[PDB]
């Protein structure tokens, strides 16, 4: 399966008591899919609110987003982890259930020297029958790797690619140079269009989920060299951006999905619930993008 | 009362990454007889924790409680990004008998303070216990201020504090302001300059094998024997350095190995020891046992 | 005079005592004008190892400068640093010395809050009858200005741009929409084609002394919408740049310049002369490149 | 002449204009002298104001210090900076002057490398008939320097010891003990009774200005253990420097001095000026603490 293309790092839908809503998840995979139109979904990211959930937890998700997508759409499932055992039965059970692809955070909390770091991704990917994509995320867990770095992890011909979610753009064009052979994703939605200048095949972002067609109009414009309009539809999708991380990012999101009718429902604790004023906020900023 | 030198107890693993029972209680048994700590901080980094599934950081729990028995201090580790494991965990320890919970503050997300303050409320809230926050910034990127820290106390079940932050300005602050409360130091190689500025114990990994010189550096100090202290704190330097140098949790597990103690190996990714780091530890062990 | 443009941050020449070498830095000038074809210079600033220089050498290199250009180009000169007292007296004499603009980075070392900050500003530029640009350069300095705190300097209509050296290009493009009346610099040649995409104003760089050329392609090609040719040419610069860094800076643009024809000479200490192992290489990249 | 104990880093005294005010100088150093009964000075660092002046006016400066001071206590002259020509004029100035020893900083800004480092720190001594002390400030400098390349710079005999201004104490811990034949003093004057414990030699701080007195206790009391005793005074002086940070550090101490008839002056802009209400809060400090 090509993998290139747009991702919504998928939501995911829980009670008030944490529960997962297995009704408003299947909505939410179903806005992606019909009216945000993407090209797949990347489960189990930090979208997900993925760490923050049992094995079991994540499995189920699995199984959900597996069986209401069917075959329509790309999927690929981040099965990274501190606990590299689950993240190993994570890869073989996401593959048996046949995601298209698999992702794996860099071992966070401990410091983990390179080499640990390559064993981990190894013994991840040599497990299964499957594809890996490298997430890196510098912004959360702290892990800066170098070029050489990725260069080594590459040399498993069954690591495809990488998902840069770092503000380094010399890095990323770098990469793009020295891995022609290598798909790169971009993680930062409000820093789309600089990064697909540079060469991405295609972006994972946790906007996607409510802005979907305009994420793919920046990408598609950019790869059209209609870099003017592509720049404003970047300004407005940065406008939303800014509104919604001053509301509080996650919970914004899936107020304005249950604006549009799919149940997104609350946050994971400690994630704070929406107070009525980001209620209102919300609102308005709904009004104000869609 | 939790005052005292506590040990954050290291867990013996296999060349599979398996639980060893026996070698576990031989780690707890030596904490005891041979470092003689005054308790054990299970569930902690060092115990490998976070690697763990929620049903091994349970067996660990169990076997702890059980091996110790009323023979020292329990404290159990219960803070993890997943609230609802977290609360588990701490209910779990509470009915296994420990004597006060602890929990790392949320970590990968960027939680603000009014999240990081449900947290542990939700936490203590859910038991009859007591709590001892852990602050890390080393490892998890947050550091509080002492207003925050202030706000937290608020809550009468929250009862203290491990420090593992290089600021003994706040240290300072922290421990005249708030002297009604538990102050843990968490840095092994700065103990003696933390017990001057008063912490009522300390909580480390090394101690798994270097209690006694710990115990030295915290009694002499308590005594103003700020010179022996002094040189005590060298040597244990030397020895941090050391086995820093040559991999912090394998080499002290090397070091027990040494003495017969089971302590096996460390989860991976966390390395294997090499030929040369094992060769390393046996020249650590004579020059400082 | 419109600001707009490619201008190259001026290096200076040095003798092996660490005396200025007039002529070198004549010949550097008439590098940049007659063979980069930059549209000014930017002088006084970091790369021309203003920091390390006596208030006299930086007046020296400022008359210099200007008599060699005379009006051929433009001219912006970089007046500030630590001492304010000698940033408004720069001020002055460039002023008098006929540059178009002047520019200021944030005051460094101490930490000085964002009042202290504002008012060094509008000290600087209130004192004489020019225009200034923000130098921010938080890799160097370690202030991180705020959109906001952008917006109160931006007040003092005499403060016409900013030149914008950090790589957040999600600020910078807030910057581009929040200040559409303002001038935007680059100053990441190694980021040169995401900045542009993003409507970068110019340019302002230290490997445009040597790199001038592909500069102005990548910034010409851009602004017609022709990115893949932009992306190749950015490419052969990062690999350029990235050559530079390892074999060390300063003292290989210097040593590529003395390749070009122009006695660069040697870096002011403790910036270490170059080794042979470094000559070398220099003219290895020289070959490579040039 | 031995360097060991209580060493004020020397706070300068400016006029509206930010000219040195040399009748407040003087003032300043007599009070250091005769009312704080400090070991020595230590003249051109921070606290200073040092890096926001002029080759002449530091030179002025080291010149005002030795007359005022005589032979009465000892006096360390900080003559580094970002240009070595600098450094080693001022080492050559300072030493003619008859200083006892002079200290460097690390050179900031750039991004030097150790052999850059040492090259800096062994040109200035080798060119004088002076000792030396190296000075760190890893806070604002952002320079932190391992035990291996200490013990390089050590190297050479007339390197006899080194300036610690940060509150990393594992690092202090491993020069104490790798180092017994150098000196090691403390620049954190909140910290500077865990810093006595861990065995250095003396204190450079910037409160010493009008709290010698104590500071001196706590110093002395720490070397003869009297831990208690110590602890009661770095009580009552950690709750002095805290209402002295949060109302302005130098100017707070600039206003404790005016209180007692010490013309401190202003502060050199950018730095902001000290207000009535600073001065009515200075006021309130002053009652309390003396
Ligand atoms: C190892 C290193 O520090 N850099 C890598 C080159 O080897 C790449 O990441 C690029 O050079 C990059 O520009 C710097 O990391």
């Amino acid at each position: 399966t090509d993998m290139k293309g747009i991702y919504s790092a998928l939501l995911v839908s829980f009670d008030k008591e944490g529960n997962i809503n297995e009704k408003g998840l299947r909505q939410i995979i179903r806005h992606n899919i019909d009216v945000c139109k993407v090209d797949g979904l990347y489960v189990g990211g930090s979208t997900g609110e993925n760490f923050m959930l049992s094995t079991d937890e994540k499995k189920r998700i699995f199984e959900i987003a597996k069986d209401e997508v069917k075959e329509e759409i790309k999927l690929i499932a981040q099965v990274g982890s501190v606990n590299l055992k689950e993240a190993v039965e994570l890869a073989k059970f996401t593959t048996d259930l046949g995601y298209d692809a698999i992702s794996a955070v860099t071992p966070f909390y401990y410091k983990f020297d390179f080499e640990e770091i390559k064993h981990y991704y190894n013994t991840i990917i040599n497990s299964v029958d499957n594809r890996l994509i490298i997430y890196s995320i510098p912004f959360l867990t702290g892990v800066d790797m170098s070029l050489d770095q990725f260069g080594e992890l590459f040399e498993n011909e069954k690591i495809i690619g990488v998902k840069f979610t770092a503000a380094d753009f010399y890095l990323l064009e770098r990469m793009r140079k020295t891995f022609p052979n290598k798909l790169i994703f971009a993680g930062f939605d409000e820093m789309m269009l600089p990064a697909t200048v540079l060469g991405v095949d295609g972006a994972i972002g946790s906007t996607f989920n409510v802005n979907g067609v305009r994420a793919r109009q920046i990408f598609e414009l950019t790869k059209n060299e209609k870099i003017s309009e592509a720049l404003e539809v970047q300004h407005v999708t940065n406008d939303l951006i800014t509104d919604i991380l001053g509301n509080g990012l996650y919970q914004t999101i899936k107020l304005l999905l249950e604006e549009q009718g799919v149940e997104a429902g609350y946050c994971r604790q400690p994630m704070k619930e929406a107070t009525d004023e980001m209620k209102s906020r919300a609102k308005e900023i709904y009004r104000k993008y869609f």
